């Protein structure tokens, strides 16, 4: 079942053996992935969260993001720790109690305190929409029709190095999978379909590093969805999806009554499908119960190719045609060495102090703002564009801006910048050596929103800044409740900080 909008989360810690492999994890609801938190556009969601982790070595403090969600003027429970709160500690709970107006898609939900969410705090977040402009395009559309896409590693991430490049050990469909090493029969997930329906399959991306290339043996996906934003039909028979991306496509359970391979393949870790890794199984109502048989091409003719994207709705691009046509033109310097990211020559590393209450106690221009150099001051109602052009090492880097969608103006491997039509999104590839991905957004949400690589260990080793958008105007545009106010206290009063 789906929870919410108003609901209880608890956050626990249990041993979870997803690919057969034990191991200890950080879980909302019980599970892995936790449940699908769900509610219509323009809903308000309160998600009193319980931390009742008491295990150390995956950290017993806790904050949660809802990932693509703007939360206009409720900046305070966007969840990135050090920027919008101090972390929950254990044995306490937390309302976030926000609104999504004007939104409607699929989303997810996971921690955002240090690598926490690998360890297993990751789940959908759909806020479906009733009058849908796509409602036609399809029949079933469900808590049946997500699709959840991760990575899964034996070694808890608190054992994680530092700037390592770090490998998985399963991919996980829907919460099963099998190892890549010492490899066992363990169950694999099955998405059921009956012949002759059409489906609005939600592709979520909860991985905290590898891009996986996903198909569907004998099937081809209309894409109508892309972060949230409606798209126009386009069909592939792949996708390459990057971490933290969402798609929906209309799947036509149109081919043969039978069993068919669905197949997720990381960029990093385990190779092919040998012992049925990277693997789950399509199964038509009235098949046999057995494995597929089914073959994938040697190469895919349709793959997704985002310049391919485009809105359904006329969102066009803000500004003018051109680079550096835009208020404030930024050029990001985007950097890898000895283990440690950079922007702009800046490694970052949390505050003691959250930014959002930096802001709120005075502090009124970026160079007052810690960590010096990790905050960006951005001013009101202006045409922003963020060029990030690719080179840093562990590539290809997903770029997220929190707060915010934005259009995508130029893609990856791609030179050709578009003004006209491009799609917008939430998460993008910033591409390879020599590419100049850049993106454009309008500034009408006050508050600090996080910008950083959505790979969680690049995260962690400092590959992020803090936009703090119209700070004259972000106390004035978002109260902050009384149990906000008291996160500091508490969590520095637990863990003896001074402050
Ligand atoms: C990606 O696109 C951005 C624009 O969106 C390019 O930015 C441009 O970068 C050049 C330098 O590479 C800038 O010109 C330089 O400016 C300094 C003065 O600030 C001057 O001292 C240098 O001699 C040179 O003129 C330019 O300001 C900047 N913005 C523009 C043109 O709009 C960036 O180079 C592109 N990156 C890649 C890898 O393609
Ligand atoms: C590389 O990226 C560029 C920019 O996104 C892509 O260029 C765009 O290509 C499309 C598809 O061909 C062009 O649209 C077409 O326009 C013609 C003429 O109006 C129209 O008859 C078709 O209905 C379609 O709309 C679009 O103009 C063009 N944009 C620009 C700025 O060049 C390009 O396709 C990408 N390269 C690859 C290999 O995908
Ligand atoms: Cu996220
Ligand atoms: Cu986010
Ligand atoms: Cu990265
Ligand atoms: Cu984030
Ligand atoms: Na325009």
């Amino acid at each position: 079942a789906q929870i919410g909008p108003v609901t209880d989360l608890h956050i626990t810690n249990a041993n979870i053996s997803p690919d057969g492999f034990s191991r200890p994890a950080v879980l909302a609801g019980g599970t892995f992935p936790g449940p699908t938190i769900a509610g219509n556009t323009g809903d308000n969601f309160q998600i009193t969260v319980f931390n009742d982790l008491t295990d150390p070595s995956m950290l017993t403090d806790t904050s949660i993001h809802w990932h693509g969600l703007f939360q206009k003027g409720t900046n305070w429970a966007d969840g990135p720790a050090f920027v919008t709160q101090c972390p929950i500690i254990t044995g306490q709970s937390f309302d976030y109690n926000f609104n999504v107006p004007g939104q409607a898609g699929t989303f997810w939900y996971h921690s955002h305190l240090s690598t926490q969410y690998c360890d297993g705090l990751r789940g959908p977040f759909v806020v479906y929409d009733p009058n849908d402009p796509n409602a036609s395009l399809y029949d079933v559309d469900d808590d049946t029709t997500i699709i959840t896409l991760a990575d899964w590693y034996h070694t808890l991430a608190q054992q994680e190095p530092i700037g390592a490049a770090i490998t998985a050990d399963a991919t996980l469909i829907n919460g099963l999978g099998r190892s890549f090493t010492n490899t066992t029969a363990s169950p694999l997930s099955v998405i059921t379909v009956q012949s002759g329906k059409r489906y609005r399959m939600r592709l979520v991306s909860i991985s905290c590093d590898p891009n996986y290339l996903f198909s569907i043996d004998g099937h081809d996906m209309t894409i109508i969805e892309v972060d949230g934003v409606n798209s126009q039909q386009l069909t592939v028979d792949q996708i390459q999806i990057f971490a933290a991306q969402r798609y929906s496509f209309v799947l036509n359970a149109n081919q043969p009554v039978g069993n068919y391979w669905i197949r997720a393949q990381p960029n990093s870790g385990g190779q092919g499908f040998d012992g049925g890794i990277n693997s789950a199984i399509l199964r038509y109502e009235g098949a046999t119960v057995e494995d597929p048989t089914t073959t994938a091409p040697t190469t895919f003719s349709n793959p997704l190719v985002e310049t391919d994207l485009h809105p359904l709705a006329d969102l066009g691009v803000p500004g003018q045609p051109f680079r550096g046509g835009a208020d404030d033109p930024l050029v990001l310097n985007l950097a890898f060495a000895n283990g440690r990211f950079s922007i702009d020559g800046v490694s970052f590393v949390p505050p003691t102090v959250p930014v959002l209450l930096q802001i709120l106690s005075g502090a009124q221009n970026a160079q007052d703002l810690l960590p010096a150099g990790s905050v960006i001051s951005l001013p009101s109602n202006s045409v922003i564009e963020v060029a990030l052009p690719a080179g840093a090492a562990g590539g290809p880097h997903p770029f997220h801006l929190h707060g915010h969608n934005f259009a995508v103006v130029q893609s990856a491997n791609n030179a050709t910048p578009n003004y006209v039509n491009p799609i917008w999104r939430d998460t993008v590839s910033i591409g390879g050596t020599g590419d100049n991905v850049t993106i454009r957004f309008t500034t009408n949400n006050p508050g600090p929103w996080f910008l950083h690589c959505h790979i969680d260990w690049h995260l962690e080793a400092g590959f992020a800044i803090v936009f703090a958008e119209d700070i004259p105007d972000t106390a004035s545009a978002n109260p902050v409740p009384q149990a906000w106010s008291d996160l500091c206290p508490a969590y520095d009063q637990a863990h003896n900080i001074s402050t």
